[PDB]
């Protein structure tokens, strides 16, 4: 609840188990790992006033999953996209204290209606938390962005910790 | 429409483009691609009789998304698994003969509801396709399996191909 932002070198940290500790909330290490800093993390306000994290990934030419997803068409999955959403709403109930593994649990609807290119410079990530329940779950809105523009929006988000 | 089942090299010849051809629908390369073989494909019969996918991923602990996926805490993401899913409803509306670049548009309700851990042997996907329209696009409800056991539901998966 005291720190706001993160850089890459907190993430990477958080990905060895060394931020909230063993058997606690873990994002992915590379190359899973979808976020490059979190910008801003809070439990107050957002769109249902329970809290809101920005977070954003640079894109250049030579990430990996352009070379794989598609040759000759280079996009960056939209799954991976959609699993930054899942990675930020686990470090949020890792953030606020609680205990135990992370697991995405699934989503309402999902839309993807636009693509990350390598040409493009940043993504941007809006979580809006929900609700949380205590078998400890959250319940979150999001939406990827890139260079200004929304591309993918995600409703009913939802993460659990399993201890 | 002739051929009814495909080796791990006809799927490779398919991210290439060598199967559909420039331009056409195209799964990822590794390592994105997430399914090993197609063990069934059909444009008639499945859940409404719009046809049916039957594909396999095989398991073991050395897979790379084990090791970052996560540090000490090893897991497929679930990302990926609905991903095959959406690799698999383009591969159909390519094995129809439609021309263009597969999108995964998006989901409907998506459930995980258990885990693939480094000790499973197999993962079946099944794919049930509900409608294509004709802006060419396929809806179609996917079930993810581990040795037997169902995991994962997705409804309203959406992928479109682009000229
Ligand atoms: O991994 C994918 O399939 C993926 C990433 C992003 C997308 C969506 O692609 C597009 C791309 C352009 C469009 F206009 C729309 Cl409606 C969707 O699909
Ligand atoms: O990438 C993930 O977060 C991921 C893959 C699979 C899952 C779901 O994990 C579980 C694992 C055990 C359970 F009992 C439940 Cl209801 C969900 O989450």
């Amino acid at each position: 609840t005291k720190q706001h932002a993160f850089t890459r070198e907190d993430l990477l940290r958080c990905s060895r188990g060394e931020l909230f500790g063993p058997g606690n909330a873990q994002l992915p290490a590379p190359n899973m790992l979808m976020i490059d800093r979190i910008v801003h993390i809070s439990d107050v306000g957002g769109k249902y006033g329970k809290g809101e994290l920005v977070a954003e990934l640079d894109i250049n030419p030579d990430l990996w999953f352009f070379a794989c997803h598609f040759e000759g068409d280079p996009v960056m999955p939209g799954c991976l996209g959609l699993d930054a959403m899942w990675q930020l709403v686990g470090f949020y109930l890792g953030w606020q204290g609680n205990p135990g593994r992370g697991r995405a649990l699934g989503s309402g609807e999902v839309k993807f209606f636009g693509q990350v290119l390598p040409t493009a410079k940043k993504v941007t990530y809006n979580i809006h938390i929900k609700r949380t329940i205590n078998l400890v779950l959250a319940i979150a809105d999001g939406t990827v962005s890139v260079d200004g523009r929304e591309i993918y929006s995600a409703e009913g988000l939802r993460v659990g910790l399993f201890t």
